[PDB]
Protein backbone atom coordinates (compact mmCIF):
# COMPACT_ATOMS: atom_id res chain seq x y z
CA UNK A 1 0.00 0.00 0.00
CA UNK A 2 3.05 2.42 0.58
CA UNK A 3 4.82 1.28 -2.69
CA UNK A 4 1.23 2.33 -4.52
CA UNK A 5 0.96 6.02 -2.75
CA UNK A 6 4.73 6.68 -3.49
CA UNK A 7 4.46 5.67 -6.97
CA UNK A 8 1.77 7.89 -7.79
CA UNK A 9 4.24 10.42 -5.77
CA UNK A 10 7.41 9.96 -7.64
CA UNK A 11 5.17 10.35 -11.36
CA UNK A 12 2.10 12.38 -10.67
CA UNK A 13 2.26 13.31 -14.42
CA UNK A 14 1.42 9.50 -15.21
CA UNK A 15 -2.74 8.76 -14.67
CA UNK A 16 -1.48 5.24 -14.60
CA UNK A 17 -0.68 5.42 -11.23
CA UNK A 18 -3.77 6.46 -9.86
CA UNK A 19 -5.57 3.31 -9.89
CA UNK A 20 -4.54 0.44 -8.01
CA UNK A 21 -5.63 -3.10 -10.05
CA UNK A 22 -7.65 -4.97 -6.77
CA UNK A 23 -7.58 -8.52 -8.90
CA UNK A 24 -3.78 -7.83 -9.71
CA UNK A 25 -1.87 -11.04 -8.05
CA UNK A 26 0.48 -8.76 -5.65
CA UNK A 27 -2.24 -6.89 -5.03
CA UNK A 28 -4.86 -9.89 -4.37
CA UNK A 29 -2.30 -11.82 -1.86
CA UNK A 30 -0.95 -9.22 0.11
CA UNK A 31 -4.07 -6.19 0.44
CA UNK A 32 -7.31 -8.11 -0.40
CA UNK A 33 -6.24 -11.17 2.29
CA UNK A 34 -6.43 -8.53 4.99
CA UNK A 35 -9.76 -6.99 6.37
CA UNK A 36 -9.31 -3.40 6.99
CA UNK A 37 -7.69 -2.37 3.37
CA UNK A 38 -10.35 -1.43 1.98
CA UNK A 39 -11.69 0.89 4.05
CA UNK A 40 -8.29 2.69 4.22
CA UNK A 41 -7.78 3.18 0.75
CA UNK A 42 -11.10 4.63 0.50
CA UNK A 43 -10.32 6.55 4.05
CA UNK A 44 -7.62 8.09 2.25
CA UNK A 45 -9.11 9.61 -0.67
CA UNK A 46 -9.59 6.64 -3.06
CA UNK A 47 -13.01 5.93 -5.21
CA UNK A 48 -14.09 2.00 -6.14
CA UNK A 49 -14.91 1.99 -9.67
CA UNK A 50 -15.17 -0.86 -12.56
CA UNK A 51 -12.76 -0.01 -15.60
CA UNK A 52 -12.61 -1.89 -18.72
CA UNK A 53 -10.05 -4.12 -18.81
CA UNK A 54 -7.50 -4.04 -21.86
CA UNK A 55 -7.84 -7.89 -22.82
CA UNK A 56 -11.22 -8.74 -21.29
CA UNK A 57 -14.86 -7.93 -21.85
CA UNK A 58 -15.78 -8.27 -18.10
CA UNK A 59 -14.47 -4.84 -16.12
CA UNK A 60 -12.56 -4.81 -13.41
CA UNK A 61 -12.42 -3.22 -10.02
CA UNK A 62 -9.69 -0.66 -9.13
CA UNK A 63 -9.12 2.15 -6.35
CA UNK A 64 -8.60 5.03 -8.24
CA UNK A 65 -7.65 8.37 -6.26
CA UNK A 66 -9.82 11.27 -7.07
CA UNK A 67 -8.20 14.80 -8.02
CA UNK A 68 -8.92 16.55 -4.35
CA UNK A 69 -6.86 14.26 -3.23
CA UNK A 70 -4.07 14.38 -5.99
CA UNK A 71 -3.71 17.79 -5.63
CA UNK A 72 -2.28 17.23 -2.36
CA UNK A 73 -0.10 14.37 -2.11
CA UNK A 74 0.94 15.89 1.55
CA UNK A 75 -1.97 14.11 2.92
CA UNK A 76 -1.16 10.50 1.43
CA UNK A 77 2.51 11.06 2.76
CA UNK A 78 0.89 11.69 6.33
CA UNK A 79 -1.52 8.72 5.82
CA UNK A 80 1.28 6.65 4.80
CA UNK A 81 3.16 7.41 7.75
CA UNK A 82 0.32 6.78 10.22
CA UNK A 83 -0.72 3.42 9.05
CA UNK A 84 3.62 2.74 9.14
CA UNK A 85 4.14 3.45 12.54
CA UNK A 86 0.81 1.54 13.45
CA UNK A 87 0.97 -1.57 15.77
CA UNK A 88 -2.04 -3.86 16.60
Amino acid sequence: IAKYLDNIHLHPEEEKYRKIKLQNKVFQERINCLEGTHEFFEAIGFQKVLLPAQDQEDPEEFYVLSETTLAQPQSLERHKEQLLAAEP
